[PDB]
């Protein structure tokens, strides 16, 4: 940091420029810092009789951190549209982050009102692990977002880690951290925090829809020189017998004809429809589920594997957990109306991906002969075969933009399955505490742990900066795109505004996905 | 009030053992328990189970 | 008849941790027993008690 | 090595060079090697039902090893006395080491006879650990020594050693070792091996003898000025009072002197003597013995501390174990009478030693008052006390050169039990073995240990080569001295010198202390 109590340690910065090939970005925000679990660690696991599926043991800290991962915070709604319908995709590249202005603060409840008083010495403290060290919390979607709106203040979310259990009870390969335990900057009234970072290299992100479905490639026009197996039998006098015919596909064939590439992998899902009339009557929630089973328990796949939500013309059926899912301004924690949630639609990988409510295909189950019958069944379930091509899950505008990629001797196409990107060396975790302050010990010496500390906590602003890079369209095709519009017709509300009360809202999720690409 | 801090700088002696067979090592306990040793309780109070000297790898005399 | 002889090179990765608590180790049992394990018996056959595997030190995944 | 089959690998060099200063000494043997337990390792223990004193663990070796550490080998009797006779004190410096003329053979015993011929491709390898990295056998007198008389052939003797037990059984702490696992330098005929080694420094071994004893230190002829209490009480009249009277020092009261030193430590030994008819009748061996407790068990201490043997004038008595004892040419293992036994004398350290057989001294029990009478009590055991000087013991001519210290936290005057000099990186143990050679496997394959080896042995020659340094003597002492001497009168057989039917003898134990010093 630098220089005084008066002297000011940064300058709000908030803006967006746009360079043409790269472009950059800037947001700050304002936070408070509460003191947690008054300044001590804890373990905390599940609680008594619990399902087999929910038991955890882990730990809480007193420490807090922050989230910038929201595209949201880094995009305003209009920036996110020089991007969406401009271009085909980007990346991110290095970001910056800077921490300043702190001012510390100590409060007295005494009888029924409370002073709250400027503490100048007091200090905050603050690391960033960058070996990667710690338990990785980031990328699991909590809450504690910088807000999307930059006039909105937010708490920082506390800090906490699960590790390996049985049952309630921990293993002995179960690992504790204290944060103590790392160099930290202890700071002051009147001093800074900075540090820069540089993404490895990743592919751009695909914001473009195919214009051409897999399952049709080629010319009309002509036809193909290899030959189907088109007809079994031949009637012969009164009753048919075996004989092979063999046929060119044209393009009144054309479900018959040979292709180089097959469509990608599914794990299926579960239909259920917005309609409330045609969804059964009974409790299928967690029964009806699809999962995977890990170590003698069971857990949902909530995304899934990317796979689009439904086929043509019924927009009324989404896959049970297959999408992602938005709540509205307000809306509760738990047991919640449709109405108030927002559903996302993944459909324009139709044309790669395969619909995640119905089978991958059919396969022949068994050897016929004269007196045997060919037989085929469904296949609910594929996984990668040489020759699959597929598409990714898209990032929307509010969601995660990356992930760290688990450390493990494999892995097969990292990108997660959230969506965004996936990072071996992702941005590492700030963290940030109160250092405590004890009060008024006794007169005679004591070897005791301090129950007493003097109530205080901290606020200050954050700033956060990250370069983009943008892959540009050189696209022959003569008519007009779909672009991202708002609609024109009068309103009470405006969209992404404040209302009469002054709440920031959202009105529906916004994907990247509208330019369009020939397959 | 304040911090303090406290930096020592430690000298080691490495061991060539021609010893065939294994040593003794210090391990922890890998059965499940209901406290990790050497960890805060559901409380938060710090404790150390057992002493822990530094005689393990075998020399001749 | 004669004498062969191997000489290999290996790379060795090491580790930085920052847990707090003892890790698991792989020991010798210290309690008195008629053979010491990987060693020759009284006829002059050695033997290997048991498999040993290369995965006890830990890390955050 | 070098050369050929035909070529020698080494000439015979055994002589001794007196240069006045440092001195040299060299000596060359032959030796046969067997193969032990065929080529196999082998663990041994205490057996079945034994005293809990006498249980033990460990295991033996195929490897034989060298042993020069005696003097005997060193030394010519000859050699011995412009040493002893004619010196204060000598010390090794460094010595070198090296074999040759190594030659293999195999033997068949098939019927009644056994042919013997070369096996002109065999190997022998050796090894010298010098970084002490295995157990250290050398030091505890056993036998397989280079012979003392250098016409002799010896074996080499055979490589094993213990480790922590507890009854018969074994602890997790303890060790093996495979002597395969080390580096060695495989040798046929005409290939030569060497090293060479360089002692620590070291005190002088002391030759001379005191010509004065630690109580008389002064000057008969002058008083001293210091006050003794001569009488406790006086007549008055009739009967006595107290009445406390002092004095001073002089030739008649030598006894009463005051002093600046005192005797050294003793631990206290049983006195038997040579003439038969004095012993006690019973058996007092092992029940009457000295004797130090570690881990439950009891052993007896062999040589114990340095401490004369007998007194003046008594010739007849030793302590228990408490000297060395020689066995003369050809005396049995066990139960032998003391015709046979040569047994050394500690005397010439009356002077500083107190005697073994006796107390250290006596010391006050209690507190004298009135009605209460002055009491004391022996004490036979005395720990080392500031101001407290000794004497080492006497190497003699046959006995350890040498001793490992063994490594610890801490150590007190490291001079070894049985005699000579402590070292704490002394001679590197030589280890040596014959390679086995398997004889003619099954055609086909099968994977098991091969029990069937040729039967071979090797033989050779060793050298060895010390240097030493010496202390001359200055003395004014008028009169002569004590020398070494044979005996002039006539006799059957020369004394250190073969017999009629060449077997080399040594008649009695010769010490190295003659030379007067005064105290
Ligand atoms: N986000 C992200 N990171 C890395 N790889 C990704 C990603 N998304 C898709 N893939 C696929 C495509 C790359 O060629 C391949 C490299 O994996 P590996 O060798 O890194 O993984
Ligand atoms: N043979 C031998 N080696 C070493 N010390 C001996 C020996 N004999 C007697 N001492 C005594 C006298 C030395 O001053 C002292 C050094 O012990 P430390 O410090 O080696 O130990």
């Amino acid at each position: 940091g630098a220089d005084g109590v008066g002297n000011s340690s940064g300058n709000w910065h908030c803006d967006s420029t746009w360079m043409g090939d790269r472009v950059i970005t800037t947001s700050t925000r304002t936070w408070a810092l509460p003191t947690y679990n008054n300044h001590l660690y804890k373990q905390i696991s599940s609680q008594s009789g619990a399902s087999n599926d929910n038991h955890y043991f882990g730990y809480s800290t007193p420490w807090g951190y922050f989230d910038f991962n929201r595209f949201h915070c880094h995009f305003s709604p209009r920036d996110w549209q020089r991007l969406i319908n401009n271009n085909w995709g980007f990346r991110p590249k290095r970001l910056n982050f800077k921490l300043f202005n702190i001012q510390v603060k100590e409060v007295t409840q005494n009888d029924g009102t409370t002073t709250i008083a400027n503490n100048l010495t007091s200090t905050v403290q603050v690391f960033t692990d960058s070996e990667y060290q710690l338990p990785y919390v980031l990328g699991s979607a909590h809450q504690g977002c910088l807000p999307p709106f930059p006039a909105d203040v937010f708490m920082v979310p506390q800090y906490g880690y699960l590790t390996l259990n049985n049952g309630s009870q921990a293993v002995g390969r179960s690992s504790f951290y204290c944060l103590e335990y790392f160099p930290s900057q202890m700071l002051r009234t009147g001093n800074n925090f900075t540090f820069s970072y540089t993404f490895e290299d990743v592919p751009f992100h695909s914001s473009y829809a195919h214009s051409q479905s897999l399952d049709r490639l080629m010319n009309p026009l002509i036809d193909q020189y290899l030959y189907y197996l088109s007809r079994t039998n031949t009637p012969s006098g009164t009753t048919t017998q075996s004989r092979l015919q063999f046929s060119q596909a044209g393009a009144s064939d054309i479900r018959d004809q040979s292709r180089n590439w097959l469509p990608g992998p599914c794990y299926r899902q579960q239909r259920v429809s917005k309609t409330s009339a045609d969804n059964n009557n009974s409790e299928y929630s967690w029964t009806g589920a699809t999962k995977y089973h890990l170590n003698g328990r069971d857990s949902l796949v909530n995304p899934g594997p990317a796979m689009a939500s439904h086929k043509d013309d019924e927009e009324k059926f989404f896959p049970q957990s297959g999408v992602l899912i938005f709540g509205k301004q307000g809306s509760e924690k738990t047991n919640v109306d449709i109405e108030k949630v927002m559903i996302t639609d993944e459909e324009e990988i139709r044309t790669t991906n395969p619909v995640a409510t119905e089978q991958y295909g059919s396969v022949s189950t068994n050897l016929q002969r004269g007196n045997r019958q060919a037989a085929t069944a469904d296949v609910n379930t594929q996984g990668v075969l040489p020759g699959m091509v597929w598409q990714d899950r898209d990032v929307y505008l509010q969601g995660p933009i990356w992930a760290k990629i688990p450390h493990t001797d494999g892995h097969f196409h990292p990108s997660p399955l959230m969506g965004g990107f996936g990072l071996k060396h992702p941005p590492p975790q700030i963290l940030i505490k109160n250092t405590p302050v004890p009060a008024n010990p006794s007169t005679t010496f004591s070897a005791a742990k301090f129950a007493s500390f003097i109530t205080q906590y901290s606020t200050g602003q954050v700033s956060v900066e990250i370069e983009w890079e943008l892959q540009k369209e050189n696209s022959k095709r003569w008519n007009p795109e779909i672009q991202y519009t708002s609609n024109y017709n009068k309103s009470v509300n405006v969209d992404f505004t404040v209302d009469t009360n002054g709440v920031y809202s959202e009105p529906r999720p916004i994907g990247t996905r509208y330019l369009t690409r020939n397959l």
